């Protein structure tokens, strides 16, 4: 569907930085999403993982954040 588990991404292709589950799920539920917690030690770092983010919203692919 148009939903899809995801870090959330700022740009230019960059996780939210985090360490608090709060930040992360206020930023996830800002941006239409169902919750979101802060993942330590994912693909990308540490960044903020949102559940159930909207099709429309930019997300975290491979390639360079910068």
């Amino acid at each position: 569907n148009s939903v899809r588990d995801a870090y959330i991404a700022k740009s230019h292709n960059c996780v939210y930085e985090c360490a608090r589950n709060e930040y992360c799920n206020d930023l996830c539920t800002k941006n239409g999403a169902k919750s979101g917690y802060c993942q330590w030690v994912g693909k990308y770092g540490n960044g903020c993982w949102c559940i159930e983010l909207p099709d429309n919203v930019p997300i975290r692919v491979p390639g360079k954040c910068h």
